[PDB]
């Protein structure tokens, strides 16, 4: 029942070297925040994926104008320090549910009141590291030319497409959408 244009699409111009499972997010994005806060779907994804097949999730600079751009720099930051799993909660509700994270600061303020410290956070934030970081992400969306977010990409050759997938039950869509990234990961 897997069909090309259906559950996934594939490449025109196909990817050489990107990581097995890429995701693209925006922490400003109102259906990355749907599929990651009500969905779980990465952590479904993973739940699914073979032994050795590794998800690499990366932010985006397309949405959100200056704070977008202070997003994908916060989770070059969140990567650098190996935070991810306690900010992503923090990150998605302080920029659409309160609606409090407005700047830079803001942001900051997330990473503080989980426990990373200050020095810390404004070491990496500064960093070289964390700059290399960012450009990564901004490579990996320049590679598959990004045009939208949530995004999936199984072996830089296929695009995962939820809008074939079953929106009447949120468990059978996240099933459908984790079966099909396992699907394509074993080509």
């Amino acid at each position: 029942q897997y069909e090309d244009g259906k559950q996934y699409t594939t490449l025109e111009k196909p990817v050489a070297g990107a990581p097995q499972v890429l995701e693209f997010f925006s922490f400003f994005c109102p259906h990355c925040y749907q599929f990651e806060e009500v969905l779980h779907i990465s952590d479904n994804v993973k739940k699914k994926l073979p032994e050795g097949v590794k998800m690499t999730k990366y932010h985006v600079n397309f949405m959100g104008g200056d704070l977008g751009k202070d997003l994908t720099q916060a989770w070059a930051v969140a990567m650098a320090l190996g935070v991810e799993d306690k900010v992503t909660v923090p990150l998605f509700e302080g920029v659409q549910k309160t609606q409090t994270i407005r700047s830079a600061s803001d942001i900051r303020d997330v990473f503080i009141n989980a426990g990373i410290k200050g020095e810390e956070y404004d070491a990496a934030w500064n960093s070289f590291v964390v700059k290399s970081l960012v450009a990564q992400q901004e490579k990996a969306a320049a590679d598959v030319q990004l045009r939208g977010v949530p995004a999936m990409f199984v072996n830089g050759k296929y695009q995962l497409n939820p809008q074939g997938m079953d929106t009447s039950n949120m468990d059978v869509f996240v099933q459908q959408y984790a079966d099909t990234v396992k699907y394509l990961s074993e080509k």
